[PDB]
């Protein structure tokens, strides 16, 4: 029995906690998409802070399409009646009602249609009034509902998401950026959602070169990463460092890095245990808290019901019927930890999958200590002959060298000493929540005590996630 030894100083912040708990997916029914469960309250309890809109039925299709935001491209682009906002309005309102911001992805109806825009001038006008609808109340719209506007989704994923040329993609990006900034310079615009971020190409170097040479705004560079071929929660930090270096190389030192998709698996035939995945995503969140990632979108916090490809994506962490499990439990405990504002020092975790993170709320009355015990499986600790991952859709991408020395320490439990509780030595409450092979994030036990220090110990086998919550008792 190997027992990890953790210590937290609860009385002094080391710095600000960074709110990286973004996600994508459909949280509740909307007109025309009413078959999905209502899980919006779970997003609220998880303290989701950012929602990518791409998986909604909220596409700006480049041909005529009833479900598109502009369904008839012959219609008057100045008339609100020409726009189809109803379902998107519902999802925007749902997202704002839980206090989350929106990353609105401007994209065609992938995969049914990936053609570029036929009429760039009209495309630009239509993008601008979509923005005005969600930012300036245009056409019975919202005020300041969408802070981030993304153009693109995996243009380098073969021709499966974009069938135009790179030049056509770049001009479309510039039109969208012009329209967003014309509505409100304070809005953030970016792209292109690189699918293969360690691969040179027209949508990495060629995209950065274009926005530089043509002086196009780029508030964030967006990209994706999945753990399919590593199962290593460290990957997101590793990739972000490399992306940061390439973006800086083009002079874009103020541009943020936005992780538009991240998941243990992104291959639609991937197989995994619920509890392994839960521990992975908690460890990944902890590791990327110290990284070049500035904003992150977990893929995907719903049932995986995909109304574009018309299947159930296994990356959807909820059960088909909306019910909960270890993944949804870990998702909530992570978000609650990331919602603290003052990060606290925790010492004794490691970089081989026993990840720990501590923080306290702004009012000082709640300490949260998040612990994931995750083990990279043995078969993923073998170095590859060649650091390229090949998969069927036949495609290939560059992957980082595997961390062959990152085998789990194999802890079976932990003891945790929290000192200097900030409200003093009076009454406090200790509550523990667990997501593992037997639990879905619910509370396991609790007690009340006194003193400015508290010691907590538990068995916590690999593939388990635990949240320790310490509160002042009134």
């Amino acid at each position: 029995d190997l027992i990890a030894k953790l210590s937290v100083n609860a009385g002094e912040p080391i710095g600000n906690m960074r709110q990286l708990h973004g996600t994508s997916g459909i949280p509740a029914p909307a007109p025309g998409t009413d078959s999905v469960p209502d899980i919006l309250d779970v997003w609220r309890n998880a303290q989701v802070t950012l929602v990518r809109s791409y998986d909604w039925v909220s596409r700006l299709d480049t041909i005529d399409n009833p479900t598109s935001l502009f369904p008839d491209w012959s219609a008057d682009p100045s008339d609100p009646a020409s726009y189809n906002f109803a379902a998107t309005d519902t999802w925007v309102g749902q997202t704002r009602s839980i206090g989350a911001n929106i990353l609105f992805t401007i994209a065609s109806e992938i995969p049914a249609n990936k053609q570029p825009a036929r009429d760039l001038a009209k495309y630009e006008q239509v993008v601008e009034n979509i923005v005005r609808h969600y930012v300036c109340g245009w056409g019975d719209g919202f005020e300041n509902a969408v802070s981030h506007w993304e153009f693109g989704d995996q243009p380098d994923f073969g021709k499966l998401h974009f069938s135009g040329t790179p030049d056509q993609f770049y001009e479309m990006y510039a039109a969208a950026a012009r329209a967003v900034k014309r509505v409100d310079p304070a809005l953030k615009v970016g792209g292109p959602c690189v699918a293969f971020p360690l691969n040179e190409g027209p949508f990495r170097e060629g995209f950065l070169d274009y926005v530089k040479q043509q002086s196009v705004p780029l508030d964030f560079l967006s990209w994706m990463w999945y753990g399919d071929n590593s199962r290593d929660p460290m990957d997101f930090r590793t990739i972000a460092a490399e992306v940061r270096a390439i973006v800086d190389k083009y002079g874009f030192t103020d541009t943020e890095l936005l992780l538009s998709y991240w998941s243990m698996t992104g291959i639609p035939t991937a197989k995994f245990e619920d509890f392994d995945n839960a521990a992975f995503l908690a460890a990944a969140a902890i590791y990327m808290q110290d990284s070049e990632v500035d904003k992150a979108i977990f893929f995907r916090a719903d049932t995986g019901a995909d109304f574009h490809y018309n299947f159930t994506d296994p990356a959807g962490i909820f059960e088909d019927d909306g019910s909960q499990n270890a993944r949804t439990g870990a998702f909530q405990l992570v978000g609650q930890t990331l919602a603290t504002t003052e990060r606290l020092a925790i010492t004794g975790g490691d970089d081989n999958g026993f990840a720990a993170l501590a923080g306290r709320t702004a009012d000082g009355d709640t300490i949260r200590i998040l612990i994931s015990n995750y083990a990279i499986p043995d078969m993923y600790l073998t170095a590859r002959d060649r650091d390229v991952f090949e998969f069927q859709v036949d495609m290939s991408l560059n992957v980082p060298p595997r961390r062959v020395d990152a085998r789990s320490t194999g802890y079976s439990g932990y003891t945790l000493e929290i000192g200097h509780l900030p409200w003093g030595d009076g009454p406090h409450r200790v509550v523990r929540y667990r997501a593992d092979r037997d639990h879905k994030g619910e509370m396991l036990d609790s007690h009340e005590g006194r003193g400015s220090s508290v010691t907590v110990q538990n068995k916590l086998a690999v593939s388990g996630v635990e949240l320790i919550e310490i509160t002042r008792v009134s």
